[PDB]
């Protein structure tokens, strides 16, 4: 009830006294302790309807007005709300149990709604304002902030929060969720620790990001990586890390850097594992001799449906790379760069499933020998409307990196898995 | 544990006697003497734990602050730290003889850090902002330096300075090394005693310069040779020697001398070898020119993978010089000018090679005809993790370069190397 | 920006929507594909196809009849890519019978009479597959 004229009230005699004028004067302890004291003062000295509980809350609330977040403190705060979207100064929702629900916690206008956007995202050294009225950002606590303005959302500032995320969908999920073997698990979680190549290809729909996320999720935190993505996707988790993107035409059809030019200069800053997050110009090319001069455990993406399309995709663009080389070297580079092309795609009952895990044996005259390690072969369709198979394998009894698993200090492991998925 | 609260101080002990807002005042000599005298002012009238050593570490800290490099310098003063890796404001990491590690150096604000890296790149004429995101540069004291902006690396900054390191291998030495195989030593020793047109092409972190270096070690005294390079690495053993270098773009960016002229003006000096230290845009043109103009010998160094793409590349940046040259013209002034290309690369596990030593042939058509000698045909690894392979022969029984080798009376050496490396 | 609305049509976010210009939803299709290249993104000619046969999964065709009036023409489906062709099994169409003693053209609204339609699994999972079998039903009688 009296908490708004009386928080106005705090506020117009603070700022007679105390205002935020005196920036850089009466530090934030200080500003708090100070501000504390007058509205504790001032509760007596002009009528206050405020009581004790009221008075602590009048200071809180003065806290908040200089300093604070205000009306997001208390969400921002609950741990039973992952995502919190403000529409307009009015109306905010949250994420709860996995399901939007709507709680009235208004601002008091527009204009304080849009400084409490800048306030946020420049914590992290951005701003958002009438000039650039689209705003992203990621955070230390794993949080992720988008913010659009009044020139463009009709509506009013609309703002979007994701907050932490610490279940990462890692490998137990895909395995318990029928998309993988647990045997091949094992022998996944040794090719990515035994810091083999490796390229993921799936259909439309596949899901590429979400399964090369969940291989990052293996490096070793001691090697120093550098992911040049195409947009923020990539959610990694490790210390090490260091983040890229592209940059698209300007208004006058120039100031582009398209995704050669960075995986060119990822090649100076000493990395240990080359990421990428698609491959679809000639960028190809100078990936794959990223591979190959000494950064063992790059990954990749592209588009493809059967491995072998995928290789002569991998082809056709350096093809279009314009530099002419023989079709034959071309061929060799691949057979001594890949040493795994995963494999992913959408069944018809909407799932998804890793269908092959293939290899590159070598090079026979034009045919690049292959050989799987594991297969999806379907068994039937029931009457829910879902296809189900098996993950069937091949009692292959080494690979072509045996040595490399060898070295890296997990040799048994791989013949353990690969011999016991027979059970 | 002082070091930090007696330093922000003595900082703001300094600001309000001499304050960074006084710029154009207090310049470089003044100030150092100023700051300095106000230290010591502090130093005795405030009680400060610092020693004498500390006070004089305290005064050059101001000094940064004024003018300095930031808190960079205290790595760079020592010898152990190989590697200097910012990768954001909040981080700096170090590699120490085979480890690697976290340091608890950090700088305050990205601003700190844009700031210093425009400075440090502003040392050789390079400035790193929101409309050039991307800058490689290598400073004269040796070291290199790559710096990434805002607009593209995601966590502000990005910052990689590379240990200066010398090599100066010797042609008697890399065969122990397992880099080439006597026979192939013996043959390189007579391609570079008998003036041949060569191009030493090379890889991502191959090494070229060495290899440079290396070769031109075989040249006769009495040749008047002539060099251009960009930042004075080379070490030429001969008594007549004439050195160069090009002169970066003013502050104003005019007034610059570009390799291509610093070739263009070489072609008038009486030259015999016009060695290069390396090719980025159209002074290719010119170099081609003087291989072909009697200056039998000219070397230089163009980064590329295999020789089937150097060859690709040279006539990319013959045709990118604007000329309106038709390209089977560009193919046929390659043809006639360029004589051999050894082709070195870093393969997977890091060692150094030489995987090809090509002569270019003829032209029959629109493609370009090669005869590699040499090919670094690879093995196998061993278990001890490092690869192994071996220096195979085509085998040609005279190569076309055979006339030139009988001017000078060497033949009866290379036919020997030859039958030799031919079983 | 179609390509990128394909994304969304894709990357679970089912009821994504448009409206382009066309005459034909084959003429549609073609000019989703044209938009796609556009963008330059090097995409080949077939990798279009197979994305747009994946996220389309309705493209009604809304006309304006020659004498002046509009009416509702196709609604018609994306069924899948053989060889290097898209293929469609429009439900329901609008067809000229001709013209009326005043001028006015006439037609009839028919329903191609198709069992099993494929968004049909999707629209089990709402509940409603009873209510479009019944109008289909109707429609076919």
């Amino acid at each position: 009830d009296y908490y708004h004229a009386t928080k106005t009230t705090i506020f117009n005699a603070l700022l007679n006294t105390i205002d935020l004028s005196q920036l850089a004067q009466l530090d934030l302890k200080q500003a708090g302790e100070e501000i504390r004291d007058i509205v504790a003062e001032l509760v007596a000295i002009k009528n206050v309807s405020m009581s004790v509980a009221e008075q602590e809350h009048l200071v809180q609330d003065i806290i908040n007005d200089v300093l604070g977040y205000g009306p997001l403190e208390p969400l921002l705060a609950r741990d039973d709300i992952a995502d919190i979207m403000v529409n307009g100064a009015h109306r905010v929702f949250i994420e709860v149990g996995g399901k939007v629900q709507l709680t009235n916690v208004r601002f008091r206008d527009n204009l304080q709604l849009m400084n409490i956007c800048q306030r946020i995202v420049s914590q992290v050294g951005r701003r958002v304002d009438e000039s650039s009225p689209i705003c992203d950002a990621r955070l230390p606590d794993g949080s992720r902030v988008n913010v659009i303005a009044p020139p463009l959302a009709l509506d009013g500032p609309t703002l979007t929060i994701r907050k932490f995320k610490k279940d990462k969908l890692t490998m137990k999920n895909l395995v318990e969720f029928a998309s993988i073997s647990p045997e091949g698990a094992r022998v996944l979680g040794v090719i990515g620790a035994c810091r083999c190549n490796l390229v993921i290809s799936g259909g439309t729909g596949s899901g590429k990001t979400t399964l090369l996320n969940t291989m990052t999720a293996f490096i070793d935190p001691t090697e120093r990586v550098v992911t040049c993505e195409d947009a923020a996707e990539l959610q990694l988790q490790q210390p090490h890390v260091v983040r890229l993107e592209t940059r698209p035409p300007n208004l006058e059809g120039s100031g582009a850097v398209t995704m050669r030019d960075l995986v060119k200069n990822c090649l100076r800053m000493r990395p240990e594992r080359i990421i990428v997050g698609e491959v679809r110009g000639p960028e190809a090319f100078d990936l794959l001799q990223a591979m190959n001069t000494g950064h063992d455990g790059s990954m990749g993406t592209l588009h493809a449906n059967s491995p072998r399309e995928a290789i002569s995709r991998i082809e056709s663009m350096i093809t279009m790379g314009g530099y002419g080389l023989p079709s034959k070297t071309i061929k060799e580079m691949i057979v001594g760069s890949v040493d795994v092309i995963i494999q992913a795609a959408r069944l018809r009952d909407g799932s998804r499933r890793i269908t092959h895990i293939t290899e590159v044996v070598g090079l026979e005259g034009d045919v690049i020998v292959t050989q799987d390690l594991f297969v999806y072969e379907i068994t039937g369709e029931d009457e829910h409307g879902k296809v189900v198979g098996k993950h069937r394998s091949t009692g292959i009894a080494r690979p072509r990196f045996w040595d490399r698993a060898r070295y890296y200090g997990l040799e048994r492991e791989l013949a353990e898995a690969l011999d016991a998925a027979e059970a």
